[PDB]
């Protein structure tokens, strides 16, 4: 077998040069919900509460045509001792 350990790095202070989604601070809202009258992203319409909602696509020319599943990552995390 094998043994390995690791920690985690703090998210980089995102600049104000790119508006993201509320729930998802990574996906750039590329859609807009009519019923909810609120800008949403792909993840919001994919699995988000807007699963079967009526959104009005923005980008005329479909960009994301093909769709596949991305390999999921499995990591660990647990706080330990410390001093000052
Ligand atoms: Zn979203
Ligand atoms: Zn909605």
């Amino acid at each position: 077998g094998s043994s390995g350990s690791s920690g985690v790095e703090p998210v980089p202070d995102t600049h104000l040069r790119g508006i993201t989604c509320l729930d998802h601070e990574n996906e750039k809202v590329n859609m807009y919900c009519v019923s909810d009258d609120q800008l949403i992203c792909a993840l919001c319409k994919l699995v988000g509460r807007h699963r079967d909602h009526q959104v009005a696509s923005l980008n005329d020319r479909f960009e994301k045509l093909k769709q596949t599943l991305e390999m999921n990552l499995t990591n660990l995390v647990k706080s330990g001792p410390s001093s000052g």
